[PDB]
């Protein structure tokens, strides 16, 4: 299963059936694609049958893809195939063999279905809204949590979250005209590390449970985690924090001389240097970070005295604030609007903050 993992929707008409690709596999897909641009060579499947997996060419996309025969048709027209790493379905005239490089990698497209779908809705409607929302986003990353399903012939049961909003909520909204509680645009959180309006960190109250769990699983499996050696730059792993003497998910920021490095705790959004390093299980590498990097929208940064701001936040370091997300930069940081007890920070500040 996947838990709060970052992904994208490769294919999908309705919320009752769609395909997702994990960012935590972007590495392998990158391989397939490239190691797939390798005409002269070829083959013909093992007496092509159902479930057989070979390759196929797309006139439309003008390229190859890892295939899978869904239906063997009259020779007049090839086969009905399922694109393994996308979820698409084409009718290719001819297949081939699976180059013994790629042959081991499993299909990278997860077949999902929203956990809750709006009762009493025509699919012409559902699919329209669905299609609308996917377009209403694109480029950005979704966050998914799955769980297998009873019927093995059905898609995985998934919960999608885009920009801290429940996908079905946005769905129901789009499907009914119905506008939406502006309160939905705000999200409770705490500022775990403030060092300027262009850069601070917060934890979403909605992620607190997940964070705790992660904190457990680590502690438990802590004792028996191998040592981390390849101290490259930006390499993930667990790493002990001095003042704490605990192991957290971290990323190497600056490799120092010694077996010492500066790491950034991606779950608590703070840095420190440590001697300890241990491998991070893939299981605990799927979930997105739990600390969120932020910067205020320009209008706010403008209307505010960098001075008071720092102070105010210091005084209430453990208090809950709320953030409205305006955009996510490429790096992964959010441009946000900050609020205190629902009043805009820039307003709260002017009148004895």
């Amino acid at each position: 299963s996947e838990f709060n993992s970052e992904c994208i929707i490769s294919y999908g008409n309705s919320p009752k059936s769609f395909y997702v690709q994990m960012k935590h596999n972007s590495a392998d897909l990158d391989l397939i694609v490239k190691t797939l641009q390798s005409k002269e060579k070829l083959k013909k499947l093992i007496d092509p049958t159902t479930n057989s997996n070979g390759v196929c060419y797309s006139q439309e996309d003008a390229c190859y893809y890892r295939c899978s025969i869904k239906s063997v048709l009259d020779p007049s027209q090839g086969f009905e195939v399922f694109l393994l790493d996308y979820g698409n379905t084409l009718v290719v005239p001819e297949v081939w063999q699976l180059p013994q490089e790629i042959e081991p990698i499993p299909s990278l497209a997860l077949h999902c279905q929203l956990s809750k779908i709006p009762m009493d809705v025509s699919d012409e409607k559902l699919e329209e809204a669905f299609a609308a929302l996917l377009e209403q986003h694109f480029g950005e990353l979704y966050e998914i949590t799955t769980q297998p399903n009873e019927d093995e012939t059905k898609p995985l049961i998934a919960e999608l979250r885009i920009n801290y909003k429940d996908f079905v909520q946005e769905l129901v909204s789009t499907v009914t005209g119905v506008q939406k509680p502006l309160e939905a645009e705000l999200h409770n959180c705490v500022v775990v590390q403030f060092d300027g309006p262009m850069s601070f960190y917060v934890q979403m109250e909605s992620d607190v449970p997940a964070l705790e769990q992660m904190t457990d699983k680590l502690l438990d499996a802590e004792q028996d985690l191998p040592a981390f050696s390849d101290l490259k730059e930006g390499a993930l792993c667990v790493a002990q924090f001095p003042e704490d003497e605990v192991f957290y998910r971290a990323q190497i920021r600056k490799v120092l001389d010694d077996g010492k490095c500066e790491v950034h705790f991606i779950d608590f959004g703070n840095n420190a240097v440590t001697q300890q390093f241990r491998q991070l299980p893939e299981e605990l590498a799927k979930p997105a970070r739990y600390s969120r990097h932020c910067e205020l929208d320009a209008s706010t940064i403008s209307k505010c005295d960098a001075a008071l701001l720092q102070s105010f936040i210091d005084t209430r370091f453990s208090e809950t604030f709320q953030v409205e997300i305006l955009a996510t930069k490429g790096t992964g940081t959010h441009v946000v609007r900050l609020f205190y007890q629902s009043k805009n920070i820039s307003e709260k500040l002017q009148e004895c903050q």
